[PDB]
């Protein structure tokens, strides 16, 4: 079931790759074609071995070098690829929080689409890395029921997929129905517990029972794919309970639709899911948007930044 687009390069030699990269950057200029094609055909653990090998051979730091040589969206994309996989979501989360304001989009996206296993690991790396708790930094930045629901999801304690209790499926479908009709503005406490704590197989049966009660799908009610942090989060959780590859396909779609490109979302999803389910996200994208992701990127992006995203894709 989950398939990535980037795997370990067979016949890898970290020293040989350290030398190619050194050659590509040494002296006047920069060979971006060579950097781009090597780093998108190596997996993230191999990139860490190349950095190690580059410091042993040359006494230089590879990422600081990539950063002085490269520029703009291509530099942002190569810097993201060099981030150890284990640290990347934690990094993104620290940067949505830190500073004035907060970037709610990244906050909703990663806490709603990551599994409990991913989240236990994220919370642990964040503390170790940044010295504060993710939970505390979230409570310091967010407010109201949006804050509460983030904290519920950050406990990473959803019920197990086990005994499906239809009395409880019926009860909960009813409550969501009643909450939906009231525009998710009334028994917040009641519904936040159902969305953050029930098992995924229970909630899929609930969403189906909601359908037969209302005549429609629950995202039609929460649908205002714009405005209000908790509703955006309710929509991201519902879509992710249904299919995380489908929900990330859609956030990709919407990063490129309209005037502009949200390149930050486009790098973040492309890089974070490259070795997990980016293949699944590709199939979902074509299936729901009747265009491949490749072609959507190709029309939306330019230069070596485009060359590198199309090789990851
Ligand atoms: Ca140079
Ligand atoms: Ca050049
Ligand atoms: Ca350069
Ligand atoms: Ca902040
Ligand atoms: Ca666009």
């Amino acid at each position: 079931v989950l398939r990535g687009t980037v795997t370990d390069f067979p016949g890898f030699d970290g020293r040989a790759d350290a030398e190619t990269l050194r050659k590509a950057m040494k002296g006047l200029g920069t060979d971006e074609e060579s950097i781009l094609t090597l780093l998108t055909s190596r997996s993230n653990a191999q990139r860490q071995e190349i950095s190690a090998a580059f410091k042993t051979l040359f006494g230089r730091d590879l990422l600081d070098d990539l950063k002085s040589e490269l520029t703009g969206k291509f530099q942002k994309l190569i810097v993201a690829l060099m981030k150890p996989s284990r640290l990347y979501d934690a990094y993104e989360l620290k940067h949505a929080l830190k500073g004035a304001g907060t970037n709610e989009k990244v906050l909703t996206e990663i806490i709603a689409s990551r599994t409990p296993e991913e989240l236990r690991a994220i919370k642990q790396v964040y503390e170790e890395e940044y010295g504060s708790s993710l939970e505390d930094d979230v409570v310091g930045d967010t407010s109201g029921y949006y804050q509460r629901m983030l904290v519920v999801l950050l406990q990473a304690n959803r019920d197990p997929d086990a005994g499906i209790d239809e009395a409880q499926v019926e009860q909960d479908a009813q409550a969501l129905f009643q909450a939906g009709e009231l525009k998710w503005g009334t028994d917040e406490e009641k519904f936040i517990t159902i969305f953050g704590t029930r098992s995924v197989s229970h909630l899929r049966k609930v969403f189906d029972k909601y359908m037969t009660i209302s005549g429609f799908q629950i995202e039609e009610t929460i649908d205002r794919e714009t405005s209000g942090n908790l509703e955006q989060l309710l929509l991201a959780v519902v879509k992710s309970i249904r299919s995380i590859p489908a929900y990330l396909a859609e956030t990709l779609y919407y990063a490129m639709k309209g005037a502009g490109t949200d390149d930050h979302t486009l790098i973040r999803v492309m890089v974070s899911r490259s070795e997990i389910d980016l293949f699944n996200i590709r199939k979902e994208f074509r299936k729901n948007f009747a265009t491949s992701l490749y072609s959507m990127i190709k029309g939306d992006t330019s230069g070596d930044y485009k060359k590198a995203l199309l090789l990851l894709c």
